[PDB]
């Protein structure tokens, strides 16, 4: 599925994403932004032999079972393959488990590069909720 902006934003806020830790919802969106373009079937290959799937591009070495990705600890107990579907109910309760991992939002580098120290409430603007 290929989320629109505020359909996005909806179901982040629905699931419980804004504010968690700290971080308002226009950073989750935000970073699916640039991380996948809203697209929960996004997948993209790395060197380590890794995956990083889903909406929001988690990696298979650390996050999640992809069966094919060489000493990967699945901290969130899940196939990577739930990552790839519309419903993004488990990518949101993996990405709540890394944002408590210790490095908060850092884990996502396209947050880093482009969300970071900007006005996030942009890209909540114009929705509903």
């Amino acid at each position: 599925k290929v989320y629109s902006r505020c359909e996005l934003a909806a179901a982040m806020k629905r699931l419980g994403l804004d504010n968690y830790r700290g971080y308002s919802l226009g950073n989750w969106v935000c970073a699916a932004n640039y991380e996948s373009g809203f697209n929960t079937q996004a997948t993209n290959r790395n060197t380590d032999g890794s995956t990083d799937y889903g909406i929001l591009q988690i990696n298979s070495r650390w996050w999640c079972d992809d069966g094919k990705t060489p000493r990967s600890k699945n901290a969130c107990g899940i196939r990577c393959s739930v990552l790839l579907r519309s419903d993004i109910t488990e990518a949101v309760r993996c990405a709540k488990r890394i944002v408590r991992d210790g490095n908060g939002m850092n884990a996502w580098v396209a947050w880093r590069n482009r969300c970071r120290g900007t006005d996030v409430s942009k890209w909540i603007r114009g929705c509903r909720l």
